[PDB]
């Protein structure tokens, strides 16, 4: 009766993800978040097994995992350094847009470089006046004999500067139907007239760099577009319903990682010669963390599931799956703090960090509010 | 790609009950809660194809259902009306402890009457004095010569006075050890010096006869013996494991009934120029009950496969949806209510009472205070 | 230092009321809501000690009473019944406009009456087709010589067939500007063409009769206009402004007599050798109902101040006080209800009716929606 | 009619402090934070205009401010800058054991100091093995002729190195009965054998510094006995029903702040054509976030004025009072950084690290589940 659980590979994927991140990744998490620096042992140990990006089809050099494996992935790196969960998390939503709208030869070019681990993929879509409002962009790109001439601006973009290639989409047309103007390209970091801003400063996921792209007359090749002209924005929403499960899965391992410590912390310190685990008001809140967290796994699974056979119904789901887990790791984390009491409150136990970074999670891929205009829209047609 | 899902055999079977629930049972759930009166329509119309006992094994006459079945069963009936709901819910109860310790006799002897419909179970465990705490229960069965004497009092019982069948837990030595003392049997309608207390006035599950079972000296052959002496309890609690799972389904369905009716409604209902459902707070409501209960549904069918498998982990995983599901639904119903402002508040529309019967799901099958206590056991081993 | 409490003229009311409370209406209170039927006991025994309609003023027999110590009263009362607290809830909606807006000709005629209990008062307001959009409503009012002629129809009115005048608000001119075409007026249970729908069945506040009224062509004097025509919406909003407060004040009052009965049962039921409250999941519970019903107790007290003042910003205290301490309602009696276990679900407890009344007061004086919509213009203005 | 608000005197009081604040404390908030490092700004406005420890009796050269008036002070400071607020709140949690059980000598030996600002006091009860358990400490004090000898540590401390003076609880006989043989005494920075540990790295309040005391045989004078042998507890525990308070004004403050900036934000930003505000699912956020501040706000001043008359209810109105606030500040806090989208999750706004600060509101003073212990004691009597 296998219904309702991940396979026995899926089990054995879980352990071999969970061993490179116990040993080789969670002794720098303090770190990476104290210098808010990248977190580069991690990458090796990812790149090294073959974990840094492993939806990369088999035919490109890749793992070929499917989308439930990859967010198994995120998850158990998640569940030790939010950070780390990144690599994977945005390897990709970056590359995603090339895997469902490039050409054979785009494809060719750039997934084989993300499948050895010689580059790390980037994805530009957010601007300082459209964040939510994706339509209104202003970013051009306009033709120039066979190339392509960009100008403009990105928002928010995590691990630039670090990552080689950048989905950018841009307004291709600025007079044509509104949704339906705008299309996507690789930009390389390289890139003539191709400038970066000062990293952000962050509460949380501090070792990911989240900086501005800058085009200034990007000068770049006809071939670096990603499917059709206009056709651009309907990629990277689409990209969206995928990857907003792997911020879910993100949000349940930063849960997961959260409540292993408080339990760990709960069961160890005495106040009033009993162990904080024997007061009743203490159970409760764990026996609820541990409910809704469970609540929040299940249903990452079952929109990953939903995402690797494309349903119909995968907007909903997915949009309710990342709602739904980032909340619930903003509340877990904020209860963790709290039953470490004073010790929750310093950088020395993780659980603050924790809680930082959980935040992020009911912000990107879309905010929770946008989530739930998403949800509405599936709900009333 | 078949992972987290039912099977295609679990979706005709849903196809089926909803629409033995839409056509033969809906109708008549107002009726049945006004006039707190048994659904015999609906208990025909589930005789009639086979879903009033789902769970029986084949070998007695049975549908021989997977605990997934069964749960998907009693929550498309819980969709329309609750009380009825409890036909398939407490038939599994009662019938559960014969399924798990009784002799090939003793299962031969009850469940083709269940399978065929000629008679309904209820479960005889709480006490005016032990409710949650079960294992301090006072009624006694003492030997004499083959016979047993039951004497005491079992309170709550669901179906009974229908119910032709009773499993009864009892106290078979009052000095053995605690939770090892108690004994279970099964109890005939006509036993001698059995009579019921007068129906419960209810707030909910109105048509569901709640009634307590007296034992005035009742002589029953030591053959009703269901499992070993003193093995009663540890029967017992081994069922609510499986059975909690299906409180959760019932919990989704009521839950669910009543966001079907809010969004058919807010649709169709204006005020300021524009259908209720265009306001975003509206939006955002519908949303957070969309999103939370299939959460809560997700985490039944995981509970389920669980339930099926006899997995080690199901003690946890039964009291997180049982807890989960009935929260939600508790939440979900009460804004329902809300959504149709005051037609909400009349028995006119369905909505309180979906409301109304939510509540109890909170409360029986262990209180979901007792939920967190076992959640909060498992955690801590 | 007199700051942040009642004064002790509103302590001796307090014990005064309390005193009515659970001698004279307390006793009526199941049976009340058992047959759905008016508390007459209650009404005669406010009416004997001057609590039936404090507010009105001494110029007119009335007490004169000012809005925190009428909040006392309807709160008080609503700790033991919640049907009874709107017998000087709805006398202060209906008489309100004529306070705040009548010629001292109308007030001399209708206020005297209710200050001595030969008479009560209903209001009005919402129809069909407008609830929450008030200024849509259609019912109409036409000049014909100096008599008025009204057609149309009210909804949901509280104490209706019961009350023997009505402050009923029709439009004075439908090409008039929208929220200012319409005029308040006072009609009488006799009044030619007028009769009442059958009661609504509801889930809570059964003895309080809320019946549609139905005008056919009622002729009334012109003397039954209060205030100016055309300014009848102004005073009808004004006067929910104030009232909001008092169903601020019931929704306390539910709350706290849930809190006194489930803390009493608690003390004494135990399970598992000592009593529930020794639980500290229960004391967790008990603590957070307690905190959270203070803190809306007091910030009706301080929207109360406000009500007599009248202070500017009345208008977000009224609804942030009615929205919060509803939903506070809510939230406490559906976990009395809980606290009592299988006792909580049946009618032999008060709590479960407490539960049902607590319902309507997100529902009733606006919407809790409503609220958060009045709040937010306030805020951003 | 003077209820249910401050006097017009607060509210002067309220412009002034508020003023200080704005001008010369808001400033410098962003760089204490993000250097970790004393606000001395902000301490020297705060001594210029004596709002840095107003709560010392004229007659010691202070200001003799009322328990509200010192919770309006915090509150405004707190909207700004936490760190500050903590210059006014830990002088009071310092001096409070003087002011209630000191000798005449006592208080005129450290008052005037505090009063005209050349001594900042801190307050040492909590250790490494006893938080929340004051009961079980296990620093001693030694009679040695009439010298006391201290040995042990205190954890936590807040404004340690910098306060000149510390109140420290130490056991004064390891024989005597649990909870009164204990004895508080005054402790200069310079005293022989003591010092610092190295400063917390915290989550917030970063600018205030948290240092762990040690007590390496400490000799001092037996005039620094502040009230009688054995009562040492009984007077902390007596303190913090009146700093409780002042946590509470605190994180209204906080709250405040972070609404204050959130509405400010989404009147200008503009997504989809409108401003963020226009859309009513941020409205009914807004609402709730200001219907839940103005709650806990009134009911900090209930408790304050408490504090005031010492009420005998004080111990449950000053707990539910802190409790309340506290969770409220980080449910709206954690709302404002998501109602900034991108911008609030960074340093340039200062969302997160009100987000950030609200958190220990939760914690200090006696955690959250602490809070509800005491208010479960208070119910239950
Ligand atoms: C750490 C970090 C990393 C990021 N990485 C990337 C990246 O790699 N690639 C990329 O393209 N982007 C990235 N982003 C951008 C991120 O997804 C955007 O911030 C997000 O889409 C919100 O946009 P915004 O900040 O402009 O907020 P706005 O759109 O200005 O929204 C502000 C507030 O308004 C609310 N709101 C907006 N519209 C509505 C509506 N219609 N109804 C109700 N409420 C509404 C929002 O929920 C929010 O609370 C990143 C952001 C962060 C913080
Ligand atoms: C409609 C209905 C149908 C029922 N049908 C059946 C049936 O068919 N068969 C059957 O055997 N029983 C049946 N019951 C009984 C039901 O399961 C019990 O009410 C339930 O086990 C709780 O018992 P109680 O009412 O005695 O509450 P108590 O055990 O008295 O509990 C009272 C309160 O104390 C809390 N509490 C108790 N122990 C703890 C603890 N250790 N820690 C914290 N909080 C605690 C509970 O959660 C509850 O809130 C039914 C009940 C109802 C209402
Ligand atoms: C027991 C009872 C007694 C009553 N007594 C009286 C009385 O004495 N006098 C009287 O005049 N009226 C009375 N009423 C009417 C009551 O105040 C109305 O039901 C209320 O104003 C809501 O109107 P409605 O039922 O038409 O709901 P609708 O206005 O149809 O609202 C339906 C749903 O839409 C939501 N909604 C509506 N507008 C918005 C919006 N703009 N933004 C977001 N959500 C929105 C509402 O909150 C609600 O959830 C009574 C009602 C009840 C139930
Ligand atoms: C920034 C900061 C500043 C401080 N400043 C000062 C200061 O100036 N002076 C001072 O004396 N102290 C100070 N403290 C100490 C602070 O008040 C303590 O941390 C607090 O009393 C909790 O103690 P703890 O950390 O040892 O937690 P513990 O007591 O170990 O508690 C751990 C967890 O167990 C829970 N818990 C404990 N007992 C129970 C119970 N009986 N029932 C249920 N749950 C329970 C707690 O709520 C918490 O969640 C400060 C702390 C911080 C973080
Ligand atoms: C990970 C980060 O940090 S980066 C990404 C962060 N940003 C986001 O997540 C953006 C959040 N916003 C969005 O998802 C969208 O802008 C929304 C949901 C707000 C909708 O905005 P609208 O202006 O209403 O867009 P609309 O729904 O018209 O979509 C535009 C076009 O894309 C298409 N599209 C939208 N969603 C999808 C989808 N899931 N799959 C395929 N196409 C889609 C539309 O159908 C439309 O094309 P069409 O006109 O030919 O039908
Ligand atoms: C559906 C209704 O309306 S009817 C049922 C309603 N009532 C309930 O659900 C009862 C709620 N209460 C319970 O579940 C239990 O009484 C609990 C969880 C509170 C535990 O009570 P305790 O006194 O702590 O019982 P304890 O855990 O010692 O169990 C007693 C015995 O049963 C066994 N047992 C308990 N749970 C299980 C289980 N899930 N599977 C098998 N055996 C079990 C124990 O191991 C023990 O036998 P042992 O001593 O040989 O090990
Ligand atoms: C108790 C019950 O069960 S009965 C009452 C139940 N029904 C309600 O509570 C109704 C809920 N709805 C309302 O409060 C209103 O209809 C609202 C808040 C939704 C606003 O509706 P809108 O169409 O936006 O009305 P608007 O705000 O323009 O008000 C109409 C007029 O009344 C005035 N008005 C509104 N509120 C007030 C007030 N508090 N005081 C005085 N005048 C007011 C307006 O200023 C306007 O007159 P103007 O154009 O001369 O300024
Ligand atoms: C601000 C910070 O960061 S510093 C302060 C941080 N720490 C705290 O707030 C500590 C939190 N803990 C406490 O408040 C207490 O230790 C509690 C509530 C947990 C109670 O602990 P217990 O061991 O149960 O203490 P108990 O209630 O017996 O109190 C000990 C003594 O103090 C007395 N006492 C307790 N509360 C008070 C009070 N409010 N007023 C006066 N005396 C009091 C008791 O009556 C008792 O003396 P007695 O035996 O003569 O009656």
């Amino acid at each position: 009766f296998d219904l309702y659980r991940p396979t026995e590979e899926h089990e054995a994927l879980r352990e071999a993800i969970r061993s490179v991140a116990e040993d080789k990744i969670a002794p720098h998490a303090a770190d990476v978040d104290e210098q808010s620096r990248f977190p580069q042992e991690a990458y090796e140990a990812l790149r090294a097994s073959d974990f840094h990006a492993p939806h990369v089809a088999e035919e490109y050099g890749g793992v070929g995992a499917d989308a439930l494996a990859t967010c198994i992935v995120i998850e158990e790196i998640a569940r030790v350094c939010a950070s780390s969960s990144l690599i994977p998390a945005v390897n990709k939503l970056g590359s995603m847009p090339l895997i469902l709208s490039g050409s054979d030869e785009v494809k060719q070019r750039y997934l084989p470089e993300l499948a050895s681990g010689e580059a790390m993929f980037s994805y530009g879509l957010s601007e300082r006046e459209a964040g939510s409002d994706t339509a209104s962009m202003r970013t051009r790109a306009v033709r120039d004999g066979d190339d392509w001439i960009l100008n403009g601006q990105k928002s928010w973009i995590t691990n630039a500067g670090i990552s080689k290639y950048y989905t950018v989409m841009a307004v291709t047309d600025p007079d044509g139907p509104r949704g339906r103007n705008i299309s996507a390209f690789v930009v390389h970091i390289d890139d003539p007239g191709f400038s970066f801003g000062e990293p952000e400063r962050k509460l949380g996921i501090k070792g990911s760099p989240t900086r501005e792209l800058i085009f200034d007359n990007v000068r770049i090749p006809g071939d670096r577009l990603v499917g059709k002209v206009g056709e651009g924005l309907r990629t990277a929403l689409r990209t969206l319903d995928h990857t907003r499960v792997t911020i879910g899965a993100q949000a349940v391992g930063i849960a997961q990682g959260a409540l292993d410590y408080a339990l760990g912390y709960v069961k160890e310190r005495k106040q009033f010669g009993k162990a904080i685990a024997d007061f009743q008001g203490i159970q409760f809140m764990l026996a609820d963390m541990a409910m809704k967290l469970e609540a929040a796994r299940q249903m990452v699974y079952v929109a990953a599931a939903k995402s690797e056979r494309d349903d119909a119904d995968l907007s909903f789901y997915g949009a309710a799956a990342k709602c739904f887990a980032s909340d619930v790791a903003m509340e877990i984390t904020t209860d963790a703090v709290q039953l470490l009491g004073g010790y929750g409150y310093t950088r020395d136990y993780p659980v603050e960090r924790m809680m930082r970074d959980a935040k992020i999670t009911q912000i990107y891929e879309g905010t929770n509010q946008i989530q739930r205009v998403v949800m509405a829209r599936q709900l009333l047609k």
